[PDB]
């Protein structure tokens, strides 16, 4: 594979197998006092600041200039002008990669097939904010007369995931909008469980898919129109009830959804990277269409602090580089995102695809496998919540785990003057802290002498007290969680995942790693119906599916 | 460390490195007709039918052979015995370990220091019982003699879980009982978003937490109270609206609840196995003491199973055996739990505490250091939306996930006919067997001939169509998940838990882990106050702190 043949790897490969045990964050840090200085970055966007301290991480001055040699011998800085002038860096599936472009604030153009994209995603947009206005206003009334309070949007993947998570972490700024519902699951008891809760009355629904033939989408979306229906019966009712976000006009059509309320995008936006089209629609209503051309603002300021800055001072390259370090040279297998922040509960549960199904790959841009490891398992809980869960395990257990901690320095409820905030804060700083010094056995054997332990309990317990700390982790701090900043932090991970996957040679935007699972599960549909026996699979697909048939009868 | 030294341990270890390269799955089914009846499992527990497919696993008969000849050399069937008879097993803190008396409902006498534990536990049920029964029915009022329509649950990590895990799980059983709110992050946007959806006249609190002094639980419980009082006034109504789930009759009566409102456990409860007991208040309030019990019947058939069945058919004892194979055989990092079924969204989480929290230990029984892994990384996405957003991973990735694929025969909403739910178990079935069969580059290249690829076309795309599959996985089917069959599930993975740690020879009962973090934070905490720099910590800790008091102030 080429980075196992890249120089600058090999180089960093090689001072790895050298100087690995040498490197101790408590000792670096108290031969360096200046080390926060040497290892951070500060970001004014003008719209609040970003530090990205990377400290506590276990690199030197050295490691930081192979790593960036790396990235430099890798290509990354071509990779990423290509990628913003519209070549086709998915290369498999021959198409673009302009996610970039769906918040280009500046209207530059961007050229696909010698053709500028901004006037089809401007106009995109004005329909948005059109739509989102009149069904905010009341202006845009259900088949009986009344304004719209719930907006339900079905999906799956990415046409689900980023909308959600946005949504849940801007809640506060919903004010004078209609309540979101999120439906993905072909498992019927989501959709069940939602249309319980809601009037055909005032409820309006999302149809996000660019086909408008996806099976658990559209099998969603056919379930809510009957539902609809049995209370509306009138077919051209469904027209004031549902719009599409799609290409597919004539589905779109035969559904009954009025042309004029289907919101389109183009096949260089990824799932995994589409709130910031169409898709981001029902962010839109919740919120308002202010606030979410804040939320393209965000990272569009995010994507230009990618494009004009220096390697070695460049957040998202920086993320990137540190992540190869522990996953190509320490060899973690996973990266915990742990944001100390409520509304991003969903922030983790994101990124687990946009970097997953993006990196989560193993064949090379040449056709060759790779010889390394690729994208990491991603996981998280929002801070304190995920550390009364399984902190126990990322201080004492076996495995070495990169953590990124974040959280706005102002928070969106300063209740009892800023009490819970300050606990908060003070957490978040703390486990960055014991992760990184530990305690020692001396240490340990102080406490439990002033504890007044016996001589022989003492030393029963003093090792289950030792913390070996040098966990390394980021701590990614900013001024406050606002449309604008949640765009600018989203912005930076795909950035990182980009330079990750162009280091590693793979594409970042294709997802063949899906058809299989597709192709198997059409076949297995028409075997369930009935309870004749089935053998056309391997013994357990077989034994399951009998199993099934079985049980389908039995009372309890 | 113990585990190494075993000689059934070293044999695996030596049998792993000569077969290993053999073991494919393709291959194993093709040579044996009768794999899945040699490695499945079909308990009947008489309310439902569980089957523990552990077919496609990397694994043969003498391997499964050798497994239990370690759970026979590591003690297994003794360790559980002393667990289940009362002894002290949690040795690090001098306790015994009994959730299992907790759902005891053969009420079999369990001994503790000489002292039958039954009558207690039941003394507490009996409580439980009456204050549900009360609560719902309607004859315990409000301050404003109003019915209580909201219970709020007031606790972190094991007092917040596993509750929210249950009633999530079982939403269907709710019907005629209030809504339930589970409050845990200290953040305040948690307490305060929650507490502005609810009226004081109808909102009932439960305080969850043992000494009744946790930090983060009082401060949101102190919040709700302020919250309460500045509508009621009368300091006395906080009785008909506060409950508490602790021993500390003081603090609970200083907070103004009334001492008979106090439901207790004890200190051979694990937080992350205390569900069962008087934490589990909010559960049967939610769905109603019967199902509450039907819930701990099920674990106490699931206990019985585990106590009674040789290892061979001992499906906790094999679900760990087939973990510890993964983990210090192959070195597997991660163990995903993936149920496809979206009220089970919050179990994957719920494991993340149970397992991590349990095995993320590094130091053994006689006080030496593992050398070798222990606890897995839990994580996991329900059943189509995690197979919509990290499976591409799973299938081409460079890691190896042991995945758990769950699914109920019978849904809870068998809507269209049970079209949505035949879906479901086509992919839930389809998608192991993709990830065992793979897709070869023959029959890869044979697809893009058919679909009429060019040549320069089907070169370019044919390797990144390759599933090189062999990926194993155990398919865990049951009949309904009712009450009763939750708790069996949960208890099942409660007693592999219990296994694996036996076999790695840690403490799965305490948690000294989380110490540091504490200490650390209450030091930084007055810090925080004023806008003094702070320079008495590393310079990362000082200059994050720093830069909050900074941008403190900022106004954006």
């Amino acid at each position: 594979a080429a980075l196992t043949r890249d120089p600058q790897f090999q180089k960093l490969q090689q001072w790895y197998r050298e100087h690995r045990s040498e490197l101790n964050l408590r000792r670096l840090f108290d031969a360096n006092k200046d080390r926060f200085n040497h290892f951070s970055l500060t970001l004014n966007t003008n719209h609040g600041h970003i530090l990205v301290d990377y400290s506590k991480n276990l690199v030197t001055e050295d490691v930081m200039r192979m790593l960036v040699d790396l990235a430099k011998s890798r290509g990354v800085e071509a990779a990423r002008e290509r990628m913003f002038n519209g070549e086709k860096i998915n290369y498999t599936e021959g198409r673009a990669v302009l996610h970039v472009a769906l918040r280009n604030r500046s209207n530059t153009p961007i050229l696909v097939d010698g053709k500028d994209v901004m006037p089809e995603v401007n106009k995109v947009l004005d329909k948005m904010k059109s739509f989102c206005q009149r069904v905010r206003s009341g202006d845009w009334k259900g088949y009986t007369g009344k304004t719209i309070t719930d907006v339900i949007n079905i999906g799956i993947g990415g046409s689900d995931l980023g909308p959600l998570m946005v949504t849940e972490a801007l809640k506060p700024y919903s004010s004078g909008g209609p309540r979101v519902w999120y439906v993905s699951n072909i498992d019927g008891t989501h959709i069940a469980k939602t249309l319980a809760q809601l009037n055909p009355e005032s409820s309006l629904f999302i149809i996000a898919s660019k086909t408008f033939t996806t099976q658990e989408t559209i099998t969603n979306a056919e379930t809510a129109k009957e539902w609809f229906l049995q209370a509306a019966k009138d077919p051209s009712a469904v027209a004031k009830h549902f719009v599409a976000l799609s290409t597919n006009t004539t589905k779109v059509k035969e559904f009954g959804i009025d042309p004029q309320n289907m919101f389109e995008f183009w096949d260089w936006v990824g799932g995994r990277y589409s709130l910031w089209s169409a898709i981001g629609l029902s962010i839109a209503l919740h919120v308002g269409f202010d606030n979410f051309e804040q939320l393209l603002s965000g990272a569009h300021w995010m994507d230009q602090h990618f494009r004009t800055t220096p390697l070695e001072k460049n957040a998202p390259v920086l993320l990137a580089l540190l992540g190869i370090w522990y996953i190509n040279c320490f060899g973690c297998e996973t990266h915990a995102m742990l944001p100390y922040d409520q509304y991003l509960h969903r922030f983790a549960a994101y990124f687990q695809q946009g970097d997953m199904e993006s990196n989560g790959k193993y064949i090379t841009k040449s056709g060759t496998r790779v010889d390394h490891q690729t994208g990491p398992i991603v996981w998280g809980e929002p801070g304190t919540n995920g550390q009364h869960a399984f902190y126990q395990l990322i201080h004492q257990g076996t495995e070495m785990i990169p953590c990124d901690f974040l959280i706005p320095v102002q928070t969106q409820h300063p209740i009892r003057k800023g009490l819970h905030h300050k606990i908060l804060l003070a957490n978040f700083l703390a486990q960055t802290e014991a992760l990184m010094r530990g305690k020692s056995t001396e240490e340990a054997r102080k406490e439990l002498q002033a504890a007044g332990k016996s001589p022989e309990d003492l030393e029963r317990l003093l090792p289950h007290k030792v913390f070996e700390g040098n966990r390394p982790t980021n701590s990614i701090v900013f001024t406050k969680l606002t449309p604008f900043m949640l765009g600018a932090l989203v912005a930076m991970y795909e950035h990182k995942i980009f330079v990750q996957g162009i280091i590693w040679d793979i594409n970042s935007f294709d997802q063949w790693g899906v058809e299989l699972g597709k192709q198997l599960a059409k076949k297995i549909e028409p075997e369930l119906d009935g309870s004749a026996q089935v053998t056309s699979h391997d013994a357990s697909t077989n034994g399951l599916i009998n199993f099934i048939k079985q049980q389908r009868e039995a009372r309890v």
